[PDB]
């Protein structure tokens, strides 16, 4: 019998793996200083619920820009920086790239190349292909080979990029590699760009996460910024505040001169305005919160150290039992490599064992968290490694 | 030397919005008199912001659970609030949820779950990456609509005849007419229940009209719920238009807001309804829209949903909200019904009882531009040009100062 289609009909189908912080217990954690700001904000029956302005929560954008670019910062002297509060990492990127294929480098310019490393976390092409970027290009970073950083691969596709590509930096424990540029190597990476004319947009989800120091984390981006840099940050507190789910994120802009911010400020309103309007309050009532009061803060950088330092003992007694298994290879990237993720250098195949022949978990990249180690299974995963390695 | 321009030397200032002007210009008012009628959420007696007293129980309630982590929600949201927000959308006993043909989306309030409907259909509806589909949205309608729909890429925006200014009313004649006119699978935007920003709703009488062009030229309804209970007072009243489209036998979006009806404008707690033919459909339009969500904002925050899906899934809870709902919406009710009585007792010219037939905070007042400026200059009482008043300006005690003063300026401005 007769009977009308579906206006749904054709939509097609779309087509150690943890991704977030655990103990050695193997549990989520809720930084303790979360829980503490979390009870005051409860119990503060003088907050209301009224919507937060476009931007965002004031003290939040001046607190989360303070962290990346140093009490100090020359830039916030001279007030040439600005914030937005954004939905994560990702909303931040998402909103930079909008601005960027709107008003950078001539109007509605989506013809100018954006550059993203080899490899790199998989959301970055989506964004900015979703904001209408036509030419996505990655630039050369991780050394199957050598198991490291290809300098002069990263260098040389800098010196053939166009002027005023714009270049997605990751500012410290690179992801998925865990491997990131010395400070020296960052200079002469800093160099090139500023010659070329080529726009750092940071992406920085791991700030004290990484090293268990913030003020070292953040060196990168505040290098560039007394070189004189103009630039975008993407601020994550997903990770160093453990608030997955509450969406906090902060775009930092940082220009030559304060008349500039208020202009792109204006524009970003217009952006946000017709994306989520404006953005949710709990998450970054508690950074805010955590940042503006010296107690907490203190306690609050206790707590990653904690998470960074579980990490690096992950990290050195999972090499040393790999070495002293004399197992094949050099394995002394699983140190040197800074953060959650370690690129292992596992080929695919190697990867087959893991999963299929001993259960390990693992993506076909050889990408492991390190937070699935423990002490409990560091002596397993390390000998069905030792295991692939050699089968 | 020289140092070379900024990359954003070419930067244009946007241009303000006036309502932000009229804020500004109201704080910045020393005259004890004045009233703030521009105001754009709810408001009670004592001029104050009001946290609902079930959403404080639960905040405290959620506060004092340890089990609860801060662990990524899935992309598309948490499991439970999406249920049982489309559940309270549609009915429990709706044809389409016992038929599993009914999907949600976690989104970031309703602005969210519109641009993400939007971003949907701009992609997969009526072919593959259509731009061109005519989107029709009412005359005047909430500011936010055409910005949502341009910046999905759409191109051909487009309005229906709603508001009568000789009237005062709905334009039945002309809404019909250009829903006559509208291109097969034309998208219309739609006002659940208390228009925004004129408070005007058609009658279900008036519903059934609109649903049967729009069955007959295959439109697509895309609801927009902002103000479900909060209108009047009664939830399953105020969602009676979507239930009737459903019972009909359309295909639809629902872009829900719990901004306003449970009063957590600042969580951002919004979702996106979809009612399918089929179920397996549903399956495959999730997916496509876990790919948007994932680029937007990559997953929903958990705070204002959890709020939600609490109080929902709770019947004390329950029970304890829609008393609060309707503490609001019979706030408004009264101030109608005062705003009204005192213009009659003035003898103010021309007629006013669309001040009671229209529904929820916002009314369109019949104002023209000359008697809000009068006003505001003279009177200290804030409003849009539009003549657009938020009710819930409106208090026991400034509610004389008004009247008369709208009396003064209906009388003296022509």
């Amino acid at each position: 019998g007769m009977a009308p289609p579906s206006v749904f009909a054709e939509v097609p189908q779309a087509q150690l793996g943890v991704g977030a912080y655990r103990t050695d217990d193997c549990q989520p954690w809720v930084l303790p200083v979360v829980r503490k700001v979390e009870q005051r904000i409860a119990n503060n029956s003088s907050l209301n619920h009224e919507y937060l302005p476009i931007l965002g929560l004031a003290e939040f954008r001046t607190c989360a820009s303070r962290l990346a670019l140093g009490d100090d910062s020359p830039a916030l002297q001279e007030k040439r920086v600005g914030g937005v509060q954004s939905l994560g990492g990702t909303g931040a990127l998402r909103i930079g790239a909008e601005f960027l294929a709107r008003w950078y480098n001539g109007t509605n310019n989506k013809d100018t190349p954006v550059y993203v490393s080899s490899p790199t976390w998989e959301n970055h092409n989506g964004v900015f292909t979703t904001a209408g970027f036509k030419d996505i290009r990655s630039y050369r970073y991780w050394d199957t080979e050598k198991r490291g950083l290809d300098l002069q691969g990263f260098l040389s596709d800098l010196e053939n990029a166009p002027e005023f590509s714009i270049f997605v930096l990751h500012a410290c424990a690179h992801n998925p590699t865990g491997t990131d540029p010395t400070p020296e190597q960052w200079k002469q990476i800093a160099s090139v760009m500023k010659r070329r004319f080529l726009f750092p947009f940071f992406d920085s989800a791991y700030q004290g996460f990484a090293s268990g120091n913030l003020e070292k984390d953040a060196w990168a981006i505040r290098y560039f910024v007394s070189e004189g840099f103009e630039l975008f940050c993407a601020q994550s507190f997903s990770k160093n505040f453990g608030l997955y789910n509450e969406r906090v994120g902060n775009l930092t802009v940082v220009a030559k001169e304060p008349d500039s911010i208020l202009r792109v400020l204006s524009q970003m309103q217009k952006i946000v305005r017709v994306t989520w309007s404006n953005p949710p309050a709990q998450g970054a009532r508690i950074v805010a919160r955590t940042l503006s009061d010296p107690e907490l803060f203190h306690e609050w950088t206790g707590n990653v150290k904690t998470m960074a330092d579980r990490i690096l003992s992950m990290r050195s007694e999972l090499r040393a039992r790999l070495e002293a298994l004399k197992t094949p290879g050099t394995w002394n990237h699983i140190t040197d490599q800074i953060g959650m993720f370690s690129f292992t250098g596992l080929n695919p195949k190697q990867v087959e064992y893991l999963i299929n022949q001993k259960h390990i978990y693992l993506l076909p990249s050889g990408r492991i968290n390190m937070c699935g180690l423990t002490t409990k299974n560091l002596d397993y995963v390390a000998t069905s490694i030792h295991e692939a390695v050699t089968k």
